[PDB]
């Protein structure tokens, strides 16, 4: 407990309703958490997406300092303009989630998470933990991930030219179509399989 | 054996097909000489006093062999050197422009040369065609290669500091176990090229990339 198996539908969430609480195995369909204070709040095994209406929940402008989502379905979630310093998103589905304007000032832990088609445009995520994610079709234009750990990632259908990746750890990942002739990889960590992969693209055989 | 010629013009058939050892040839003129199947071993062709070399321009060098010779400043211009063997030689500043290492054969151009363990510093290979040849363990400091093609040749074990990688065709070359100087993979056509793991990590550093591990 003491907040297990809630089932909300279409509600506007009171600002202090969940602050610093732990919430488990609950469903929130089309709920409006905008401006909500979710500091130190922890959701575990919760569903925030309605496959019926195809609606996510609204978290825009929410206070999310030290919030934690663990094994949650955050598909289509709207995290725009939220304050998310130290947020943890672990083992979640976050397909189509929208992080534009969210601030992480950096500290953030988004790991083992499906970020396919998520929107990170202009976002600043420097020296953060962003490992073992799925990034297929994620929008990252103007973003910076500089210095972050992105290792273990899946990056097909992902535009490596669109954001700042200098100083990133990219090891043990599926790089997809990264061309070292047109991408600034100063300070980046790669492994030897990846180095060979990127050189093969130039027609070189590494032996 | 132990010949010691100075300033001579060499008769065309003087040395054809013969084995010459531990001899010196200072300021001699082998121009147009027939040196097919001729083998020189431990011979000096460079006069360290007069600082002059020998002239082999337009010589017939098909299947000639030079081993442990000093061919410094040697002039090989416009010679015919199909299948030539130059091994463990000093050849600093030798001039190979217009030299031919090839001929048309019946089943196509067949190119063939063995230049190995040889100092080619400052040698001139401008426009030379040396494709699919054995060219390994050579020193190439300051060699001029503009317009040359080495395509498909084995250049492994080479020293390519101070060497213009943009000047010549290196596609399909074996470049492994070599000091690559300022080779940069972003600016040179390296299709079909073989490099080893150590070189790859070095070349990646040039891009600021760390390769583990």
């Amino acid at each position: 407990g003491s907040h297990m198996a809630l089932a909300l539908v279409g509600e506007k969430i009171d600002r202090n309703r969940f602050t610093g609480e732990k919430i488990e195995n609950s469903t929130f369909f089309n709920c409006d958490f905008s401006g909500a204070d979710l500091s130190g709040t922890e959701f575990i095994g919760c569903q925030f997406y309605d496959r019926e209406s195809q609606k996510g929940c609204n978290f825009s402008r929410a206070m999310l300092k030290d919030a934690i989502f663990k094994s949650c379905d955050l598909s289509m979630a709207d995290f725009r303009n939220s304050s998310a310093l130290g947020i943890e998103i672990r083992h979640c589905r976050a397909q189509g989630a929208d992080f534009r304007g969210a601030s992480f000032r950096c500290s953030a832990y988004i790991t083992n998470t499906n970020l396919s088609y998520a929107n990170f445009s202009k976002v600043v995520l420097e020296k953060c933990e962003l490992w073992e994610n799925r990034w297929i079709g994620a929008q990252v234009l103007g973003a910076t991930f500089s210095g972050s750990d992105l290792s273990g990632g899946e990056f097909s259908t992902f535009d490596w030219r669109a954001a700042n990746f200098t100083h990133c750890d990219l090891t043990n990942s599926e790089l997809g179509d990264l061309d070292i002739r047109g991408v600034d990889l100063q300070g980046v960590k790669l492994d030897n399989y990846q180095a060979s992969l990127l050189m093969e693209r130039l027609g070189i055989a590494v032996i």
